[PDB]
């Protein structure tokens, strides 16, 4: 089972070579705000020579994906498809598209909660949006989801209209993610969707659909269009509640690099309470301590 | 233990002579929204003429006990001081006062996510919200606490600052009360403080101290200034999880009233799943129910 073990040398060299691909989360390993985590971009260079693929995973719904690939660009990573990046946000759309209920001859609306990248990528899923305009006979469609995602205009008023459209029990109650914080660049933080939807769950009754990381459909969703096998696969981040939980869920080796929101004591912790789903197979101090593996 | 018994007949008259006094929820027991239950004020010039005592605890923060005393009066509930009145706005209020941090001559504030009934309150308490103008110096004062209340202008904004002030250990939590959500009159429901606080507590990681029932610092603050036996004292409440369990953690005779949020059923699946302090003693269709046995 997972141990929490240092990461180097020959077990360095064996774990990567093994890997057939790597999967990233994002913010926390690759960056740290709108700082590149050092060596980073090189890691990702040889891993590509090596001809190991690698994927991105990141529960932050701000940027669509065209927004998502020129800020991978920004920070160094080059060379990259937007195929190979998967966020919240992309896979909440697509969830929606599968399972908004309601009869084909006349889809229902989703109510976001939420910002205008999320939006972007819930209208290129086909979706159609509360408040978007009615049909010149006026009838607005019926809202057949809540949609909860990082929303910085969440108000009093917004959270009243979720639990009347949740009243309706056929309706759905998705959350993009469950983050419940997220750190700044001065040792603040932010809310996190997951504080918004405890707010979402707590006053309607409701239990949420988390799309994104630690729930396997973010899986479903990063798997629809690449053929990877989670035994061959590494899933790589700095939150131990949703990417190494993650990992352990599709059956992936899991490792925590320290540059983010989790410490190795917590992991540790979790070790000694035998809370086995949420401690690392392995650790590194910050991704570039991997390329010595290739 | 509580078994939900029917109450009634020679029980009913056994109950309420024994009885020295009876404490009673207000919102879905004595009234629904602006409709006061049919004999509710009956019940109580006969409990007055009987000797018995009556108190009123509610965690509704809306209005400040002058408010709160015109309201009873407008329902029909004739003759009651504003000292038998208690909220968890005037509680909360007290609380602050007897637990700010903060050294005696550089007193500290309270950054209050609620509305103006609940200001009212703490200024009446002595306390300084932040806001407030600073002195001639313009240093404002150290923020030393943050309540969350019952808040129509709930906003991320607001959200953000609180985890700001939570930053500092130090900073208390306080909630007024946990409810979760509140009935209106067509059906729909309001989300409560308690929604508000689920927020506040995901996003700053911390534990808030609630006032309001089901806390036993209810019972503390009704009883700084009336000596009451809960021994004596029967609890009316219409909610399963905040008024009857309430009075099993204050030691009192309960009784759950059928007019507000919570029905039999739920009362009796506690009972089947063991769960007996969320079990009233005793149910009545409503509080009309108990004048005949006096
Ligand atoms: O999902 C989001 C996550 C974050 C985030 C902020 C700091 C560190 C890590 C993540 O910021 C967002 C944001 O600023 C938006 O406008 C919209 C969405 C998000
Ligand atoms: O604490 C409060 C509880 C409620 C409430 C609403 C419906 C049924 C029962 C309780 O309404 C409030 C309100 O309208 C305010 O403006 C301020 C505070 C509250
Ligand atoms: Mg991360
Ligand atoms: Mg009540």
């Amino acid at each position: 089972m997972a141990r929490c073990e240092r990461l180097r040398g020959a077990a360095l060299r064996d774990v990567l070579g093994r890997a057939q691909g790597v999967l990233f989360d994002c913010d926390g390993v690759l960056w740290n705000g709108e700082r590149a985590v050092p060596g980073a971009p090189e890691l990702l260079e040889r891993l590509a020579r090596a001809g190991k693929a690698a994927l991105f995973v990141s529960n932050n719904s701000r940027r669509a994906r065209p927004e998502l690939a020129l800020r991978f660009a920004r920070l160094g990573f080059g060379g990259l498809r937007a195929e190979q990046l998967f966020s919240s946000a992309l896979c909440a759309a697509r969830l929606l598209r599968q399972r908004l209920p309601g009869p084909p001859d006349a889809p229902g609306a989703v109510f976001v909660l939420g910002g205008e990248g999320l939006r972007a990528e819930l209208r290129a899923a086909g979706l159609r949006l509360a408040g978007d305009p009615s049909a010149g006979d006026g009838a607005a469609p019926r809202v057949r989801a809540v949609l909860v995602g990082y929303d910085e205009h969440f108000s009093f008023a917004k959270l009243r209209e979720a639990c009347a459209h949740l009243r309706d029990p056929e309706c759905l109650l998705v959350a993009t993610d469950r983050d419940p914080w997220h750190p700044l660049s001065d040792g603040s933080r932010t809310p996190g969707t997951g504080s918004l939807a405890a707010a979402v769950e707590t006053a309607s009754g409701r239990q949420a659909l988390v799309v994104g990381k630690p729930s396997p459909y973010m899986f479903e969703c990063i798997t629809e269009n690449f053929s990877i096998d989670p035994a061959r696969t590494l899933m790589v981040g700095d939150r131990l509640e949703t990417d190494i939980l993650f990992g352990h869920r599709c059956g992936m080796t899991t490792v925590l690099t320290l540059t983010g929101v989790s410490r190795l004591e917590e992991a540790q912790a979790y070790l000694a309470a035998g809370q086995h789903d949420l401690v690392p197979h392995y650790y590194v101090e910050s991704i570039a301590d991997l390329t010595e593996g290739l």
